[PDB]
């Protein structure tokens, strides 16, 4: 069963499900808005092995990124038209991490599912690489796995960027 | 709890889930099938900015589209041979977006998630960008988002092209 | 209502829902890990239309696999480089269909949803088109529709690659 | 988790749920009204033992009977006083069978509860003395079991007498037996 | 599905059940305990004939009542032993009508069953005889049934005489009306 | 939702619900049936005030117990006659109390109703005055309150006597009480 708006509004009251920070202007019919933070994460290795710890570099940024597809090659002149053009702070191709501004935790007997906003869908930018379920007991930012598959984006900080929703759970879990 | 065959049978009969047009032969054990209209949308701004209203155009198909990868990097010629080849009347690269036939109503106590076609995944033919769920209260046909992630593939007008999956929800909705 | 790690286990045990292998240590919260088998396919037609046969080679590895994204151009040179470099022994761009090692069979009253690892995830490797929800009743392992889409990820023979949810029905479906 | 009308409705619409003769206006909020039969069984039996066939009577009435609580000692005389004063058909003392019209058939995910009717209760006849849930798979009429506890009542033929309350099973109930037959 | 403790004390603090009063000790693990008014109505009618405004009498004890088995047969004489004994405001036979303290409003996704209390289940004590089960969108004080059967009971004002049991329907109810305002 | 025949076994497999002694085919399609055990208690005492411990003796029954309707006005001579007639072991007027054979234990999302037989609330016989819902976390047998209210009815040892009924919680409960060992 999904948790509808007046669900959320009492597992949030009750600090069952922990939303921090939380809006009331957030939550939806059936889901709960989460929003963009500003800080990105971009591997630097030459392919992933998993098997390995990965190196990454961290970047912060100010207002806005443009997410351009994979294999859009971009050089130097381009991406500073693009910063010229759009008042971008941060121009990506292929696949960046970011992270939800919003911590959550769950409890023992909800399950949630992140997805990408529709509004965002429809300019094929996604934010999350699977389904997206997140366990009973989690607690955490949520890593939001951003690409885009058309033309380039601008993502800008604080946006909405995507929805969690719900599940209650058929028994509680033991974690 | 996601409803059976014979619960979407139920919501359709008594108008709790508007499926205009219905078909029974489209409704699985616990899905209903939903098909591919004729009418597409294709965006012809160099970046998406949501701030911003987009410019697009609009195809209407007579019986097929070519779906090619991002970075197919089509030619005329190339677009004539395959036209000649595969007898599609308009080919693409890139995100196209595109309509089910079907318009839905969901009632307050319905959210409804929308999956692409198994077999349509199998050819790495995805016609969402998104985990696919629609609001509890929601009116309108459903937005495909579609990509091709391997070869280029072709899509029918009409054919089978996802599947919607409704799901109860704990406690009606205020929408 | 989502089945809780418990509830998984009651179900395995009385042959409810059928997983071949199980390994109790694969279950958590709320879900079952599954895991990649050695067997591939690879489609070798220009393109793909369902309204034929599709052309297909199958590929057995022995231990691992690097999947690169579409467009990555191998060479042959390149791809002894990465087989020296990273001891994988098939080395495949855009997409490939993979197992996983378990069988499932679903009763009547449960639907399992497909979603692939987070870890993979968040290294933009995907193991599922769609949303990934299987029919009440089904029977059969599950294809994985696998695509990398930032740099080549390290995928290895047996290694937990996603997760089945399995969920409630309302009713008892008819299959 | 219980159905409400709407389920109900959609439930009886699709033959899921067997209710016959089926009244639209007596679906509930979340039950459905069931109507007292013009049968009535009382037993003739010094003692209730289960291991034998009882002995009983059966009545018919025309349109109303009183219901007496245990040892309100009736005699001709109390009866035909009764019967003249408040126009009954019959005048009993202590329990009586009585029958829905209605019958049901229950599918293998619900169950449902009798219970009688509350301005029934509210004068302390009651038509069912357990808590009344019915097995899925069930089909037949619904037994009464009306009793009085403080004062005679009367009761007419085909009123509202009480409500069934279906509830989902967690799952589909192996209803004791299958059926295969080409 | 049944609401927990949890359940209850949410639905509660967001209003879309109201228990007033509300005492959030009286939340067990998934029921809610209620408690008995002091206001009582015997009714004086040889037979009950719901076709009728039935005939009581209202009494408001201060502190106690004793609640005899029907045909208790009570005298002025017996009346004032069991005063004198053990200190009751009223003694009285037969069924007895009371009401809870507790004003409840269920919302139309809840139905609710009160159930009288285990222990005084236990020395033969009910405070209802049907099963219980609320209409979704009931507004009200539960009207309670009172009846012993086997020895007289001993019931106090404000005791905790039962609770309720509130349930999740599967889709909300049609309360059976609506009302539009501007 | 109510467990399922299905539900019920996967849950005692897994020690999730305990039920000592188990028998496989007491499991229907939506509850459990529970028996009933040699020893009675029947109460002495003029009144029932809760605030004391009441006096009660215990009895245990070889094999068969005959329950008559309170107020049924047993002299020795009427006890003999039924002993000998029917060989009972005991005769009782009015409220007995009994014990299930079934020693349950319910988790932290389950909570159960009792309910007496329909076969023995076909003759009047109910082994429960309330609803019969147990709280989720419960541990103990079941307390059976037996009451006759037609004609007397012959109980035996070990007879199937009612069911229990399990609901799933919406949530789990605090059952009221943590305990952390080590």
């Amino acid at each position: 069963m999904i948790l509808s708006d007046k669900d959320i509004i009492d597992y949030v009251t009750s600090k069952r499900i922990i939303i921090k920070p939380f809006n009331k202007d957030f939550v939806g019919p059936c889901s709960y808005d989460v929003t963009l933070g500003d800080e990105f994460i971009i591997y630097d290795d030459e392919v992933y092995d998993l098997s390995k710890e990965l190196n990454y570099k961290r970047i912060k940024i100010k207002n806005s990124i443009l997410v351009c597809p994979l294999n859009y090659n971009l050089t130097e002149e381009k991406i500073n038209y693009f910063k010229e053009k759009y008042n971008v702070d941060y121009v990506v191709e292929g696949g960046v991490l970011g992270t939800t501004n919003e911590y959550i935790e769950l409890p023992n007997d909800i399950s949630a599912q992140y997805q990408g906003r529709s509004s965002l869908g429809r300019v094929f930018l996604t934010s999350h690489q699977t389904a997206g379920w997140i366990d009973a007991g989690f607690k955490g930012k949520i890593t939001l796995e951003i690409v885009a598959f058309d033309k380039p984006v601008i993502l800008y900080k604080n946006q909405r960027i995507g929805q969690l929703i719900f599940s209650k759970l058929l028994s509680p879990a033991d974690v």
